[PDB]
């Protein structure tokens, strides 16, 4: 890499390393369009396997991305709109309270208060019915926004539905092979478990459970290598050859609902660049990040803005991952690392990398 470049990310990420006890980092720098790769430490410990740029990382609440953006390629198709009621595609859910409540609604977390996590005693698929007719929201659609794995994911489900395509099956296809990412999976194959770092919780070895709805909110696994790729795609989508695949990718990043001076996208959450640093510093710890707070519609939805800060931080039980990038400078980041470690300091890390950049 550029000497620049070599330098700010790596005063930048050893120190993160010692202070967090991480056992194991990789990060790309997207630096004028083109990736440079950085890793450190351990994939497996007791193994003595390192991180490489083709280990696979949890991505998490990332994975919401690639959610929206295939959400986003379902409607470039004409199969769904987001201004059509969850009950056009699942119409046993006939409880009153779903009146009203729209695919943006569960793409954006504002359906009225659907809670971060499915219960884990759900675990059929007529359990998740009960759970989604018997559920009573604290608020009316699109007054506030509550961050919420049964919301995103349902809107997953929901979106491939007309497709009859698997969610996975709809993902690969539509998503993953189309941008070469022939490294990203929802079920790590056999052939790549070699590949497949530990995420570390409390010295423990863990790998994410399986769940209700687990692919469609937090189910993706990959390595730096196609998450820079991701981001590539992310910042440039008329480069994408695949016409409603450039689409999806532009309305993910569309600005849907406003609270504070963050803007929700599908996946997707942005802020105007230049951004106050302690404005997503602050604004990623999970306090902020998961509380109910209220929003304001945009109306219409404003165009994917090149001139921002567009993010997502992710975890799972044992790892922590954070996306940025700034369309307009042509510059991103990827931070993957096998321990969950808070959230400011992915933030406060990625900032001074990129604003040292820009």
């Amino acid at each position: 890499a550029p000497q620049q470049i070599n330098d700010i990310v790596h005063r930048t990420i050893t120190p993160l390393i010692e202070q967090q006890k991480i056992p194991g980092m990789a990060v790309a720098v997207i630096y004028q369009g083109k990736p440079y790769y950085f890793t450190w430490g351990y994939a497996d410990i007791a193994k003595k396997q390192p991180v490489t740029q083709q280990t696979l990382f949890e991505l998490g609440s990332v994975s919401k991305t690639f959610t929206g953006v295939l959400g986003g390629d379902a409607i470039a198709r004409g199969e769904i709109k987001l201004s059509d009621p969850t009950t056009k595609y699942w119409p046993e859910l006939t409880a009153k309270q779903w009146n009203g409540i729209t695919l943006l609604h569960l793409a954006t977390y504002t359906a009225g208060g659907l809670p971060l996590q499915v219960p884990d005693e759900v675990k059929s698929s007529s359990d998740l019915l009960r759970f989604y007719q018997n559920w009573q929201p604290a608020w009316a659609p699109g007054t506030q926004r509550l961050y919420a794995n049964s919301s995103i994911g349902l809107f997953g489900a929901l979106a491939v539905k007309p497709s009859g395509l698997s969610f996975e099956q709809a993902m690969q296809t539509r998503v993953f092979q189309p941008l070469k990412l022939n490294h990203t999976w929802i079920n790590v194959p056999p052939a790549e478990e070699k590949n497949y770092a530990w995420g570390y919780r409390e010295g423990k070895a863990v790998h994410v459970s399986p769940g209700a709805l687990d692919a469609e909110a937090y189910g993706v696994k990959s390595t730096i290598e196609d998450m820079a790729r991701w981001v590539q795609s992310n910042l440039k989508p008329l480069d994408i050859n695949e016409k409603t695949l450039q689409q999806g990718i532009q309305l993910a990043q569309s600005r849907y609902w406003q609270t504070g001076d963050m803007y929700q996208g599908l996946g997707w959450e942005m802020l105007d660049w230049p951004v106050n640093p302690d404005s997503i510093i602050n604004g990623s710890d999970n306090k902020i990040a998961l509380a109910a707070r209220p929003v304001k519609a945009i109306t219409p939805p404003t165009p994917a803005v090149r001139a921002s800060w567009v993010h997502k931080t992710g975890a799972t039980g044992g790892f922590g991952s954070y996306v940025a990038f700034i369309p307009e400078k042509e510059l991103g980041i990827v931070m993957l690392a096998n321990k969950n470690y808070p959230n400011p300091a992915r933030v406060d890390a990625a900032w001074q990398i990129l604003n040292a950049l820009q």
